[PDB]
């Protein structure tokens, strides 16, 4: 089979892109770990074998057939290109190929058609997006989307290893030390490339990623413009607000819809129940809903809540829950790369699309 | 037959040579693909065939008999002697050895005469100049040439595959992202070489090549001194205005001569229609000219909007449209390619 | 103050010319929006105000002092003569009355001294034309001028909103959705009212307006016939080829010149530089010129890429860039109108010297 | 007059800032050394009086009118807010504050004028940085500044006083007992933090304090970042490689620049001459020009070897010298001192956390 590359293999999301290859389908003959300068040279297992971190480079990737980024944008844009031009699939995880009309933006479950058409490129959606589809398009297929609204409770382990990190220290402050929340130092949470940074711990902060010219950040129109891509339908009408709240992982989301058509409840139920990717978790009786801490660890998205609006005839609430670094990230990445073995799409791609620099 | 390389395959002007050879004349025994490292390995299509791309070195052209570089002249200037000692014949598509009175400059329907006397590097001319003496030539034969005022309107894919991607995507970002034009970062256009670059997603560049001397960039000269020596006639006026604008792919110029003696428009239309390499598109009431996405995958030199100057007598003005990936280059040198083997002149 | 009637307001000059009266020196008491009968009755802003568009009919002029007119020639044909008769001023931006030595036909500039015989319309050149003009008139000033031949490389404002939204959706078609540019159905361009239309995305349509009966169309014919009115100056020889791009907003031109007297290119610059509406923009050794991007939204006339003909003794080459909204048509009718205000000539006109249809 | 105190009084610095204090115009009531708990009860001198160290303590600013601090940025770091807490005017010398817009960087023949805004803390700039700065700003004031390319030749001193004993010894080790330059053992330079060490006998180290994430190290993005806030231009193209030579005392640097507009030599020549705290030393006919040993004990930045660029219409280079414990670091410090005594700023002032 396959010599496969993890780009950013020290990471949260590749540590997890690590676990989701050793049980992967994929015939995997070499697998190669690569990081930056600071990572080259220390070991890194697969199942049992001992392997060696790499330097990321532009001649890194001869002989690879498939390669698995989630080491952020700037790498990305970077050293894909290259990738590519070595004879490379590349399945991105970053936002930086996103919106190219030249690269599929894939979740399998929804538009696994579009992977046909690669040019070489791959990219992994938003994770909150991921999850938000998986929920979504069984929807959407019987009833029709019209708009939704989204409010998201966003886990720490999107921003990074360091963001987790920064919060563990954080509460350990507070909870150990006697130390107030607002007299803490962070250096990561909001964002890692803004401006100012602000505790987490006890905090809910209205900011992830930068803004943008019209006040959303960007996290929030990754979200819109995500699901108007996967979907195929600019019509639909996508507005969120996005939040980093003090957990580890397992993005949670208050998803609010209209639908086309009334859609019975029970037969909402059903029909996220039936799409293969998402669980139903609902039975209010029981107290049974998605929750983030029975998330982690499985690849699967949790649905529940699912409750007609109490004015809004088509008005439809949820409340999913998924593992953001699985299905969110490595996982989709993952399931995306065992879907282009299976459809015999892991070839070089002749015509170059990408500029180099 | 003939072995033969092709050096830059990867390319805007190297992927269109492969298909003007998959359609030659060429009696084509072997073919190779020459590149950088970075393409060594990679494998290309030569119709059914897979062939593998070499890197470019010092004794790749062992055994070769045809050699057509696409590669920068800077690659043109390295190799060219080596494969030329190892017996080659080059067909160069830069501006490396234009201005060499031992390397003749040819378009085949205007000078081919001018190959008899190769030594072994014959250079292929500039796109923009190419297209200006398809269209020129049948008017110089039969009324003369006193002056040429030309202004391009030149396309992205004449400064490379970089240039494009390039351009589509500022396109994209200014369309997509809600960009303002001046708020794009541009790292190729107008020349890679020049220090400062600039957006060319919804704007005109007056740059192509690095300026000269005079005030005139090298593009406006090579214009003019290359259609003083494929005319093989110094004393023709020649003055150019080369702009890049967000066209893919096709050159257009508007061009304006002085003949010797007057040219009826009915007569100049008919020398153009009848001249090879040249096709008249002229019917205004139907409103029937040259255009740029027409001329695209065709070898073909287009001409139309021909009429006379509002006030001076032997004056004229033109559009020329041509593929400036095609008769501005692949097929231009294809042609030079099959006319160096009708004559006898691949030793 | 003055009451000042805006004529075609809702378009793309019409937009251009509420943005330069909110920037006037003209003292304005009122201000009133007219456009057809498919915007009537909407509203619009003048600053922070809200402006209800009127219809434009024969009555609607009572107690204007100054009409702008921007609405396409058959509205300025139509209505023009009923509004002077009214006792208004019109400057009007269409072609229609042009070429009427009734008429003056204005750069400020240029010929300012030719508004003072008025007789109720003045005439507010082409776009192309006006550039070319603020440009040469300098250079005219000191060694004369005996020719011209320009190539102009016009944007698609030039051809109104409608042409703005085909261009833009045509480039989105072929961009995005993968659509090679012969496959692309055009409505508008090269020209609205011709017979058959092309698409203008990655091309260069050398047609603007019709053709007329010499092989020349009318916006070559314009350039030519305008500049001998507005130059008075019937012996200036001056040929034009006018071509569409693909750009938004802007025009340039490649302009060659043949002067009377030999006219040395260091002083050339510097009596272009010195001329009221006009920027040198010319220092090749740092690669400057006139870009259309950059002179989007400036009032100015850009001019660069100055240079000597190769062989022609008195032959000159440059580079001319404007915006055609602004100076190519709005801010050309607002400064005719502040100094129709400056010189005392906002007054009804005794005798009525326009046919009224 | 003032309390005075010298923190770090025991340092090479700190001792040039006891000379410096000595024949100052600043009037002295009383002066205060203090350092480290091991230098608490040892005694130095101030002119012919004895003056005992003591530990410095977060409380050991009461009644003090200025601190010069030289002791490290994890001592003005823990100790500075404590002063400007108890009401002293702060002079720091080193890195901790430089980029705290809240904290004027200060070269006063440049931008005395940033002064006035102090709140509490002034910072003293980067050694390699205060002298370009005096070479330089006569130069901008005519012609503008558009980029600077610098290349430096920094003496040891720079790195302390053991770095001044390690190079000694290092020599000695060579010269005495005929060691080999490679074969030699050291502790300190290039930069006592990081995690290995090099000879700096008959060497010379492109490595200055530690490597930044676009691989300049500290020292050249100082004179960078430093530039643009002292000459308050973000604008300015600044590059710089730092280099340790084995001289004991003194920085040299090799330094381009390109002007906005041409700046005629002979002009270049008398804009410096004629501009404080800088002369010319600039005679090639007798072989006139800056030199590192002739530069040691003068509060002078030296200036020559000045001449246009072979090919850039607006490139100019020069050699600029000055001794880095003086006008690079305590001659700079009581020169802030001074001009905050004679604009009436020294007063107590509260901006910056207690650790
Ligand atoms: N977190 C999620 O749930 C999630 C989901 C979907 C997409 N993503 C995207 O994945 C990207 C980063 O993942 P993360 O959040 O897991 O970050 P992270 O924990 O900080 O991990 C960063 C990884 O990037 C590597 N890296 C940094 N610079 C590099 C370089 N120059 N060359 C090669 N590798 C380099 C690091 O390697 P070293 O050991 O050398 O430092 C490390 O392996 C971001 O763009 C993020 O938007 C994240
Ligand atoms: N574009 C036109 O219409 C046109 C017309 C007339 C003349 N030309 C001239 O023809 C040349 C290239 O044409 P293009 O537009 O096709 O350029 P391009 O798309 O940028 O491609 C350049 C080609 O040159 C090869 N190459 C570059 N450096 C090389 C090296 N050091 N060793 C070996 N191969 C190297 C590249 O190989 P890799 O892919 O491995 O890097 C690639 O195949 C230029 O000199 C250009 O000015 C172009
Ligand atoms: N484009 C340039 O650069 C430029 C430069 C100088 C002069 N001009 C002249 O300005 C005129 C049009 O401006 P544009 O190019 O900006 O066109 P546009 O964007 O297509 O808009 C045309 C304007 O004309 C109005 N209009 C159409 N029919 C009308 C009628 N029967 N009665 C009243 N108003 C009517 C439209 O109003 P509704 O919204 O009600 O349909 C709209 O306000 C043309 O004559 C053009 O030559 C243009
Ligand atoms: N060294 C230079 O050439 C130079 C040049 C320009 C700017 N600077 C800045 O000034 C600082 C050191 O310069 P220097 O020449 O004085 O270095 P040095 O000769 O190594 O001496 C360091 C001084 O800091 C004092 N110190 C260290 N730890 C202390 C503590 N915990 N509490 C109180 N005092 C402490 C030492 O006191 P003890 O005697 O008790 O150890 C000693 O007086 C550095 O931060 C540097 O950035 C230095
Ligand atoms: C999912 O893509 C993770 C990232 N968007 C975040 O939560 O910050
Ligand atoms: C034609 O030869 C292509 C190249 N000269 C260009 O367009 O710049
Ligand atoms: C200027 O008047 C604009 C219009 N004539 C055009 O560009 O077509
Ligand atoms: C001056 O600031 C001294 C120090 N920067 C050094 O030489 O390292």
């Amino acid at each position: 089979g396959y010599t496969v590359a993890v780009v950013g293999a020290t990471g949260a999301v590749g540590a997890q892109m690590i676990k989701m290859l050793e049980e992967s389908t994929l015939p995997i003959d070499k697998i190669r770990y690569l990081a930056s300068a600071r990572s080259a040279g220390k070991s890194l297992k697969f199942k049992d074998q001992d392997i060696t971190i790499e330097e990321t480079t532009e001649t890194a990737f001869e002989g690879v057939d498939i390669a698995l980024f989630s080491a952020g944008s700037s790498t990305s844009a970077k050293y894909a290109p290259y990738a590519v031009k070595a004879g490379v699939v590349v399945v991105d995880n970053t936002s930086y190929f996103r919106q190219n009309p030249d690269v599929p933006l894939v979740v399998p479950e929804v538009n696994a058609h579009a992977l046909d058409a690669h040019n070489g490129i791959i990219a992994c959606p938003n994770c909150s997006t991921i999850q938000m589809m998986v929920a979504l398009e069984p929807v959407r297929q019987k009833w029709g989307l019209d708009r939704i609204i989204v409010s998201t409770y966003q886990a720490v382990s999107g921003a990074g290893m360091g963001a987790i990190l920064e919060t563990q220290r954080e509460l350990r402050e507070v909870l150990n030390d006697g130390v107030k929340p607002c007299d803490l130092h962070a250096e990561i949470l909001p964002s890692g490339g803004d401006k100012k940074h602000y505790p987490i711990a006890f905090n809910a902060l209205p900011q992830i990623d930068v803004f943008t010219d019209n006040d959303y950040t960007y996290e929030e129109m990754k979200m819109t413009k995500e699901t108007k891509k996967i979907m195929e339908d600019d019509s639909i009408a996508v507005s969120a607000t996005c939040v980093r709240i003090p957990v580890l992982s397992a993005h949670s989301e208050s998803v609010y819809i209209e639908t086309k058509e009334v859609a019975p409840i029970e037969e909402v139920k059903a029909a996220i129940a039936a799409f293969p990717g998402a669980v139903l978790e609902d039975d209010v009786a029981h107290q049974i809903y998605p929750q983030a801490i029975n998330a982690v660890g499985s690849r699967d998205t949790f649905v529940g809540r699912i409750r007609k609006d109490l004015d809004a005839e088509k008005g439809i609430h949820m409340w999913v829950v998924s593992d953001n670094l699985l299905k969110g990230a490595a996982w989709n990445s993952v399931q995306i790369a065992e879907t282009l073995h299976e459809r015999g799409l892991v070839r070089p791609t002749a015509e170059l699309k990408f500029e180099l620099k």
